[PDB]
């Protein structure tokens, strides 16, 4: 599969449309930069040189981000119901600080 | 609203089962950003849609309101979200336009500028 004829202008239109809100240009955002995207290793290849953002990748995402995620991930976070499993996640988070002895010791481990 | 009553132990269980996957709990790789000293550091999606702006919180409630639904808490707080791109056409347009970014590529080479 080869990509099919394009209008990089047009494309250029429709990345201030849809992406520029979250995604630099620049070799600052929330999302990463763009900037030299083709054939980049993806972020989510950390998840548990992966995947390539490749032209079928590149396609495929946009088309439904998360379903790409869970298919080549193999997972993906779409919330958590329970009030009260939330509430015992928040509860662990507050101790992964620099003050508290739980965290003290996580910076022990991964200082070492 | 004051956090309610929860269970620490647990937490990092449901952290292990729910979390771990893409988030790293060490001081500073994973997919995401380290979960470390996440409690009240400002979200990264305040810079969406980017005059300086203190941002968004990731305190109690906020936190909260995020594990129920991710995409909902964005499209809420950032007023918008990334569902998809139904046209073929657009995401080929799209990925022709981005090709074009790399430093070796005229339009990219000159969008490179230090
Ligand atoms: C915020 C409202 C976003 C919009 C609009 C778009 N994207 Fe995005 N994207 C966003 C984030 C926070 C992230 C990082 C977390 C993640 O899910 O990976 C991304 C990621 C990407 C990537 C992966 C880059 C990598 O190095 O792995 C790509 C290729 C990407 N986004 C492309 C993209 C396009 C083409 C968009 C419009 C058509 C678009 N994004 C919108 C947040 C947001
Ligand atoms: C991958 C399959 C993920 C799983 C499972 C969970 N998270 Fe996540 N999260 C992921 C990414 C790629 C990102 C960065 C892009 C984005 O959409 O923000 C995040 C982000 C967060 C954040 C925001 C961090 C910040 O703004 O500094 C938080 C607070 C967060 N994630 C928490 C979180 C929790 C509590 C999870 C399980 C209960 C969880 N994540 C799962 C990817 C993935």
């Amino acid at each position: 599969f080869v990509l099919p004829p394009g209008d990089k202008v047009k494309g250029e239109k429709l990345f201030k449309k849809h992406c520029k809100q979250c995604h630099s240009i620049a070799p600052t955002s929330w999302g990463p930069t763009l900037f030299n995207v083709y054939n980049r290793t993806a972020g989510m290849s950390k998840g548990n040189s992966g995947i390539i953002w490749n032209d079928v990748n590149l396609l495929k995402y946009m088309k439904n981000p998360q379903q790409f995620v869970e298919s080549h991930i193999g997972m993906n976070f779409k919330g958590l119901s329970n009030l009260q499993e939330r509430v015992d996640i928040v509860h662990y988070l507050k101790t992964l600080t620099y003050d508290d002895p739980y965290g003290k010791q996580i910076v022990e481990k991964y200082t070492k």
